[PDB]
């Protein structure tokens, strides 16, 4: 699923 | 891939 | 992410 991390939104 | 679960399809 | 191997490029 998307994934949210370092303010991107990127598949797990 | 996309899985069946439950009656619903949705990825693994 | 997709992946190549034996020829073809599909989800790893
Ligand atoms: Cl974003
Ligand atoms: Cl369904
Ligand atoms: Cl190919
Ligand atoms: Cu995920
Ligand atoms: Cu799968
Ligand atoms: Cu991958």
């Amino acid at each position: 699923s998307w994934a949210w991390h370092n303010g991107k939104w990127d598949w797990h």
